C-alpha cells in the first residue's frame, strides 16, 4: 500500500493532538497568569510542565512528523529533530520530580515551607532543570550518535546528498542510549524516585490522622479517668497526661482556646495536689465546655487540611502516573529492539501508535486539574465564558 494512505493517517492524527496540547496547556498559563490564589510555588512547575507540553505540539511533532519521512539531512541536524522531544521529556520528568518534592516538604514540614519553598528559589530550580534538560536530551548531539556510520545504501537509494542521510529515528540515535541513558537513568530512576515521594507522602498524611485522631480519644479517655477516680492520685495522673497532650496538640481562637485548656488543666491539677478529689473533678469538668467550644474546631480544621493535602497529593500522582503510562510503551518497545535482535522488529503501525500515546500524553494534564482542582476548573470557566 501507497506509504502516504498510512503516512496520513499518523499525521492527521499527531496534527490534532498538537492542536489539543497547546490549547489546553496555553489556558493552564492562562489560568495561573490571571489568578493570584494558582500563584505559588506547586503552579510554577505545573507551569513548566504546560511550557513543555506546548512545545510538543508547537515543535516535538512537526519534528516527528518530519522525521518519519525520512527525508534527506545532514546527520546533525537531523539528530536535533530526532532530539528535541527528549529534552521536553526531560523537562517534565524534572517538573513532575519537583512537585512531588514540593507536597513533601508541605505535609512533613509545614512550619517551616514558606521559608523553605520560594517563588524565587522555585524559578532557579526551572531554569537550572531546562539546562540539564537540554544536557541530557541533546546528548547525542554530543558525539553519542550513529552519523560516524551512515547508511549509505539507504542514503544513495533516495538521492540524498554528499554528507547527508535518511532522516530517521532509529538510524541516528543510538539504542543504547534510548535505553541506558534516557530509558533506564534518566526516566526510570526518576519516576521511581517519584514513587517513593508519593509512598511517603501518604504515610505521613496517613500518620498525622493517626496523631490528631489519638490526641482526641487521649483527651475524651482521660476525662473519663478523672469521673470515675477514687482518690486524688488518680485524678493527677490524668492530668498529667492531658497537660502534656494538650501541649502536643498545641505545636487567634486557635491560641486562646489551648490557653484555655492548659489553663483549666493547671487549675484542676493544684487542686488534685492539694487533696481536694471532688474539687479537682468538678474543675476538670469544665475542660468539656472548652473542648466543644474550641479543640474540637481545631481537631475538625486540622483533619479538613490534611485531606485537601492528601487530595491534592493524589491529584499530582495522577499525573505523574500518567507520563508513565503515556510514556512506557515507546520506551518498551525501544527496548525490544535493543534487547532482542532475534525479534521481528516492531511493526510501523505500533511505533506510529507509540510515538502518538507519548505525544497525547501533553494533553491530558489540563483535563486532570480541570476535574481534581477547583480553583484551575472556576478559572477556565471564567476564561472561556469571558
Ligand atoms: C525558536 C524556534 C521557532 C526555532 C525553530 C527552528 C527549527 C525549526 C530549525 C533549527 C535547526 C534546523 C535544522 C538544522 C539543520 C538541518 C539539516 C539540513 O540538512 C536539513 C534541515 C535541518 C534538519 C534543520 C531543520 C529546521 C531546524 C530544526
Ligand atoms: C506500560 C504498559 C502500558 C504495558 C505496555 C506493553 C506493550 C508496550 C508491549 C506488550 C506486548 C509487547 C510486544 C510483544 C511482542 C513483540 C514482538 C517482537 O518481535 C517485537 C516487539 C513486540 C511487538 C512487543 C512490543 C511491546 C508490547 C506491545
Ligand atoms: C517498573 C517497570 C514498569 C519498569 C519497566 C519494565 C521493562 C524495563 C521490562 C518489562 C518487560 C521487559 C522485556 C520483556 C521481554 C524481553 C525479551 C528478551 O528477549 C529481551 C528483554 C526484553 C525486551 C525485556 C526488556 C525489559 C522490559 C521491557
Ligand atoms: C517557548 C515558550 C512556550 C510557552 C511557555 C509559556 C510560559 C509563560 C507563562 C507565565 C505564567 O503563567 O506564569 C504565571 C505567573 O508568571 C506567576 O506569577
Ligand atoms: C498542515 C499540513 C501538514 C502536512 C505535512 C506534510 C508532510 C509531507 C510528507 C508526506 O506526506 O510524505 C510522507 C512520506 O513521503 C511517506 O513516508
Ligand atoms: C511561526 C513560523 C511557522 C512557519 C514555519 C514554516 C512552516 C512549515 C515548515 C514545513 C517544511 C517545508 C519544507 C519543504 C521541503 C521541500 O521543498 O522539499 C524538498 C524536495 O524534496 C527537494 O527537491
Ligand atoms: C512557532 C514556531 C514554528 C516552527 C515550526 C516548524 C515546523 C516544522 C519543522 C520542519 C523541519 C525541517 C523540514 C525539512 C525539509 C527539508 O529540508 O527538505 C529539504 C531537503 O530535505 C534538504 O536537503
Ligand atoms: C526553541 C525554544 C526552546 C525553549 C526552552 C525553554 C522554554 C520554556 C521555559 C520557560 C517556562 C517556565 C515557566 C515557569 C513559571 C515561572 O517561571 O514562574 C516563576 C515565578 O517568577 C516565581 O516567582
Ligand atoms: C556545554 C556543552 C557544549 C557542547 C558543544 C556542542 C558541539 C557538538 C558537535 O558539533 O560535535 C559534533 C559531533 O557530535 C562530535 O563527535
Ligand atoms: C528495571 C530494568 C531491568 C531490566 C533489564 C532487562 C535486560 C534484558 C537483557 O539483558 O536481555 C539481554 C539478552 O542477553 C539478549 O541476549
Ligand atoms: C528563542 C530563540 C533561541 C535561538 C537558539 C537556537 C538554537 C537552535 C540551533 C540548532 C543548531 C543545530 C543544527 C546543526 C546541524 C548541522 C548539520 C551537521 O553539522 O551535520
Ligand atoms: C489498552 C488496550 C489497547 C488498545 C489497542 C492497542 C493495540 C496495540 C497492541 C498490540 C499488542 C501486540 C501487537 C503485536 C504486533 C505484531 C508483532 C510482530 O509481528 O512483530
Ligand atoms: C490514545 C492514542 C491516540 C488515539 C489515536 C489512535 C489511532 C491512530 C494512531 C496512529 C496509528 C497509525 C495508523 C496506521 C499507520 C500505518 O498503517 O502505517
Ligand atoms: C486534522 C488536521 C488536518 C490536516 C490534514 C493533513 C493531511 C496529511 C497529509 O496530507 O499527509
Ligand atoms: C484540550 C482541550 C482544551 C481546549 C479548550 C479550549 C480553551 C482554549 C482557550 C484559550 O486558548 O485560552
Ligand atoms: C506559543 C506560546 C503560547 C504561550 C502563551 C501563554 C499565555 C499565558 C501568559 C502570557 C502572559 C500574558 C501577557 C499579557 C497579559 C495581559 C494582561 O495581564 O492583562
Ligand atoms: C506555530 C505552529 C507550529 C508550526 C506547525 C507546522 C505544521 C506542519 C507540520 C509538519 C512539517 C512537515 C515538514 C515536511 C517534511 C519534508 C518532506 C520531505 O522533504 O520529504
Ligand atoms: C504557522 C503555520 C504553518 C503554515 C502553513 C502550514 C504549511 C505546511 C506545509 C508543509 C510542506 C510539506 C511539503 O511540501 O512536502
Ligand atoms: C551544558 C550544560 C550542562 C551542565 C548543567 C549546569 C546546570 C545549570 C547551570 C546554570 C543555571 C543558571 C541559573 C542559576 C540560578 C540559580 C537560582 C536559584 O537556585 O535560586
Ligand atoms: C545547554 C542549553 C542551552 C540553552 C537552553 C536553556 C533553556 C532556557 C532556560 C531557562 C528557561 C526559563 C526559566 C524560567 C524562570
Ligand atoms: C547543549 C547541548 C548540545 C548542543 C550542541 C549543538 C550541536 C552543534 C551542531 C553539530 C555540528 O555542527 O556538527
Ligand atoms: C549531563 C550533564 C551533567 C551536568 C553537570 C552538573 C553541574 C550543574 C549542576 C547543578 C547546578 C547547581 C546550581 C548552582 C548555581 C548557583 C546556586 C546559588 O546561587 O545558590
Ligand atoms: C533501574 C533499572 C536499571 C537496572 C539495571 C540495568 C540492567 C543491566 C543491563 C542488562 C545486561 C547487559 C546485556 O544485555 O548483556
Ligand atoms: C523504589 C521505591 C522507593 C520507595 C521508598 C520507600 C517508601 C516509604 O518508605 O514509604
Ligand atoms: C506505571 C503507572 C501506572 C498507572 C498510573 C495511573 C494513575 C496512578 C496514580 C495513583 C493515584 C494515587
Ligand atoms: C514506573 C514508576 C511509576 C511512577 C508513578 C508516580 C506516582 C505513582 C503514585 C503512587 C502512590
Ligand atoms: C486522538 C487525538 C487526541 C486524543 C487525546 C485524548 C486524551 C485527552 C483527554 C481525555 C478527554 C477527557
Ligand atoms: C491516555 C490517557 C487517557 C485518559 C486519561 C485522561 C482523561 C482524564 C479525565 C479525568
Ligand atoms: C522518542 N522516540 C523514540 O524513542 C523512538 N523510537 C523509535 N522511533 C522513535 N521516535 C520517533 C521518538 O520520538
Ligand atoms: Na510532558
Amino acid at each position: 500500500a501507497p506509504p502516504i494512505m498510512g503516512s496520513s493517517v499518523y499525521i492527521t492524527v499527531e496534527l490534532a493532538i498538537a492542536v489539543l496540547a497547546i490549547l489546553g496547556n496555553v489556558l493552564v498559563c492562562w489560568a495561573v497568569w490571571l489568578n493570584s490564589n494558582l500563584q505559588n510555588v506547586t503552579n510554577y512547575f505545573v507551569v513548566s510542565l504546560a511550557a513543555a507540553d506546548i512545545l510538543v505540539g508547537v515543535l516535538a511533532i512537526p519534528f516527528a512528523i518530519t522525521i518519519s519521512t525520512g527525508f534527506c539531512a545532514a546527520c546533525h541536524g537531523c539528530l536535533f529533530i530526532a532530539c528535541f522531544v527528549l529534552v521536553l521529556a526531560q523537562s517534565s520528568i524534572f517538573s513532575l520530580l519537583a512537585i512531588a518534592i514540593d507536597r513533601y516538604i508541605a505535609i512533613a514540614i509545614p512550619l517551616r515551607y514558606n521559608g523553605l519553598v520560594t517563588g524565587t528559589r522555585a524559578a532557579g530550580i526551572i531554569a537550572i532543570c531546562w539546562v540539564l534538560s537540554f544536557a541530557i536530551g541533546l546528548t547525542p548531539m554530543l558525539g553519542w550518535n550513529n552519523c560516524g556510520q551512515p547508511k549509505e545504501g539507504k542514503a544513495h537509494s533516495q538521492g540524498c546528498g554528499e554528507g547527508q542521510v535518511a532522516c530517521l529515528f532509529e538510524d541516528v540515535v543510538p539504542m543504547n542510549y534510548m535505553v541506558y541513558f534516557n530509558f533506564f537513568a534518566c526516566v526510570l530512576v526518576p519516576l521511581l524516585l517519584m514513587l517513593g515521594v508519593y509512598l511517603r507522602i501518604f504515610a505521613a498524611a496517613r500518620r498525622q490522622l493517626a496523631d490528631l485522631e489519638d490526641n482526641w480519644e487521649t483527651l475524651n479517655d482521660n476525662l473519663k479517668v478523672i469521673e470515675k477516680a477514687d482518690n486524688a492520685a488518680q485524678v493527677k495522673d490524668a492530668l498529667t497526661k492531658m497537660r502534656a497532650a494538650a501541649l502536643d496538640a498545641q505545636k487567634k481562637d486557635f491560641r486562646h482556646g489551648f490557653d484555655i485548656l492548659v489553663g483549666q488543666i493547671d487549675d484542676a491539677l493544684k487542686l488534685a495536689n492539694e487533696g481536694k478529689v471532688k474539687e479537682a473533678q468538678a474543675a476538670a469538668e469544665q475542660l468539656k465546655t472548652t473542648r466543644n467550644a474550641y479543640i474540637q474546631k481545631y481537631l475538625e480544621r486540622a483533619r479538613s487540611t490534611l485531606q485537601k493535602e492528601v487530595h491534592a497529593a493524589k491529584s499530582a500522582a495522577i499525573i505523574a502516573g500518567l507520563f508513565a503510562l503515556c510514556w512506557l510503551p515507546l520506551h518498551i518497545i525501544n527496548c525490544f529492539t535493543f534487547f532482542c535482535p532475534d525479534c521481528s522488529h516492531a511493526p510501523l503501525w505500533l511505533m506510529y501508535l507509540a510515538i502518538v500515546l507519548a505525544h497525547t500524553n501533553s494533553v491530558v494534564n489540563p483535563f486532570i486539574y480541570a476535574y481534581r482542582i477547583r480553583e484551575f476548573r472556576q478559572t477556565f470557566r471564567k476564561i472561556i465564558r469571558s
